């Protein structure tokens, strides 16, 4: 796949430049604000010993990757839907509608709506962003969950102290959520001109080998 081949080769070259190892790092320098992703993946369950992974989108729409590979997606007016099928036939509906052949299928996704709204917070709440993609892969690793949304964005949220990449190959941009909830943008290409702090350029570090896996599956 051209996306994620393209954010190996972004990721490879900041994390080559030693962002971290310059004299003076001027991180502020590396801003760009018409980087900002328009999408990112702000509440997420995994319940895929049974049936699948919920998340929700920063627009307040949800989504489910089901275990037999369909998705299904909830626009936030809460009745439209859109169904992809196995072999990637996308269809739109209505929950009111009340289709017989996706009924579990819906109720799944209600509950997984639900269960977000009342028991979860949402990532990047506070974020200015500049069609919706459903998810296309996960995986997780005993420090992060990985993520791989159809427009090509990949985000990795980390356990351990809450911080969180979003990576866009299209815009070669990478924003990040520090453990204070303080996010910021930044062009690649620009890291490796003008330097990050060091829990930036770990995470990126990281992130590569995470892209790495998910081109070696594929």
């Amino acid at each position: 796949d051209c996306h994620l081949s393209d954010m190996l080769q972004q990721l490879h070259s900041v994390n080559a430049s030693k962002p971290s190892e310059r004299g003076l790092v001027r991180q502020e320098e590396a801003e760009d604000p018409a980087c900002i992703p328009i999408f990112w993946v702000s509440k997420w369950v995994d319940y895929s010993d049974k049936y699948g992974l919920g998340y929700q989108l920063c627009d307040n729409s949800v989504g489910v990757l089901f275990n037999d590979s369909t998705r299904l997606i909830l626009y936030n007016d809460g009745d439209s839907l859109q169904y992809i099928e196995r072999d990637g036939t996308e269809s739109y509906l209505t929950v009111s509608s009340h289709p017989n052949s996706l009924m579990k299928k819906i109720t799944l996704l209600k509950y997984f709506r639900n269960y977000m709204s009342e028991h979860l917070l949402k990532a990047g709440a506070n974020i200015t962003p500049r069609r919706l993609p459903y998810l296309r892969t996960w995986f997780r690793t005993r420090s992060a969950i990985i993520l791989h949304l159809s427009n090509g964005s990949v985000q990795i949220n980390f356990f351990q102290d809450h911080t969180k990449l979003i990576l866009c190959p299209l815009m070669a941009a990478v924003t990040y959520i520090d453990e204070k909830r303080d996010f910021r943008t930044y062009r690649l290409s620009l890291l490796e001109e003008y330097g990050c702090c060091k829990e930036l350029a770990s995470r990126l570090r990281y992130a590569r080998t995470m892209v790495d896996k998910l081109l070696s599956s594929r």
